[PDB]
């Protein structure tokens, strides 16, 4: 089998991604966030603290006749941004784009943070890192990708973001039409349950490619690209006026400027991010000072290839025994 889905910016800053999932019997259709940087497909629900939901589309299980609680199974999230959620569990049908798997641990929330609750657009995520980071308890789940994994044509899901555009996600298949030249693959560690990997270094605007390793994670599920300190640097000190604001917390730059474009090596091959996808807009309504794309992992404690970079390139998760991630231009 395969599946393929489009997948839309929320708004015009290219702030997240939503794709329509299909749970239950009749379906119940739902925008999720695709985030391969976490492993829980979790929902707004019947079950939300009413409080909590301002405009989502929630998922009511007594209303899906697959539906089935799993007895005695909670969860509880925490993102790196800080947000969280939790609840308890059912099983039920779930279908992207028109692949379908049965018994999906859908995770239904009974209380998300307000950061969560402020998003109308976001109705849950779909996690699509490794199952050895899903959260629920006691019996752990396994996501969407893993549950589909063994009817897929290969084990592979391809994730190829617009900017300020649609674009898809696919299941079971690489689609040859939709990348230029090569697929380059890369390894991947599975350790901390996500989709990492080393990039080979990094250019800014035209300037001189500057090998060296940089490890970090494709996540889809965060918007902006976060770099070591000494790479984010050397990419605005080309940008006039730019300047890192504890106040603001991070680096911005005069509305005004021109954004020079940075390069990411994948092995020998090289992924250029234009550099207008490195401009988040103004800082507050009507500000001429900007919000960068690019920013220091340094208090994170990982780097992000978030969604500025990967929508640079057609992404390849590659599922097989060995996991690998493969980028290519487009
Ligand atoms: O949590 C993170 C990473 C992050 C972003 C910004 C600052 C510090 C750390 N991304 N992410 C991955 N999935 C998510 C789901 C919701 C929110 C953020 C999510």
């Amino acid at each position: 089998s395969t599946g393929s889905a489009t997948t839309t910016p929320i708004d015009s800053l290219d702030d997240a991604y939503i794709t329509p999932v299909q749970i239950g019997t009749p379906a119940q259709t739902l925008n999720l966030d695709f985030d391969t940087g976490s492993s829980d497909l979790w929902v707004f629900s019947s079950e939300t603290t009413a409080s909590e939901v301002d405009g989502q589309t929630i998922y009511t299980p007594s209303k899906s006749t697959t539906a089935k609680l799993l007895s005695g199974a909670t969860w509880s999230i925490s993102y790196g941004d800080g947000s969280s959620s939790s609840g308890d569990v059912y099983t039920d049908t779930v279908s992207v784009g028109g692949l379908t798997v049965t018994g999906q641990a859908v995770e239904s929330a009974k209380k998300v943070s307000s950061s969560f609750t402020e998003d109308s657009t976001i109705d849950g995520l779909l996690g699509l890192a490794f199952s050895t980071l899903n959260t629920v308890s006691p019996t752990q789940q396994k996501t969407f990708f893993d549950n589909a994994k063994a009817s897929l044509d290969s084990p592979v899901f391809t994730a190829d973001l617009g900017y300020h555009a649609p674009g898809t996600y696919n299941f079971g298949f690489i689609d040859t039409t939709a990348y230029t030249g090569s697929i380059t693959y890369t390894a991947v560690s599975t350790k901390q349950g996500f989709w990492e990997w080393t990039s080979t270094g990094y250019a800014v605007g035209s300037g001189t490619f500057k090998s060296t390793s940089i490890d970090g994670i494709a996540d889809t599920g965060t918007t902006l690209l976060y770099l070591p300190a000494t790479v984010v640097s050397a990419y605005w000190a080309q940008v006039s006026g730019a300047k890192s604001s504890s106040s603001v917390g991070g680096y911005v730059f005069p509305c005004s400027a021109t954004l020079p474009s940075f390069t990411f090596g994948v092995g020998s091959a090289r992924i250029v991010i234009p550099g207008d996808y490195i401009d988040f807009g103004p800082i507050s309504t009507g500000s001429s000072s900007c919000f960068g794309g690019i920013q220091s992992s340094a208090g994170i404690g990982i780097n992000i290839f978030g969604d500025v970079a990967l929508k640079a390139a057609f992404v390849v998760f590659n599922g097989a025994t060995t996991p690998t991630l493969g980028f290519a231009s487009k």
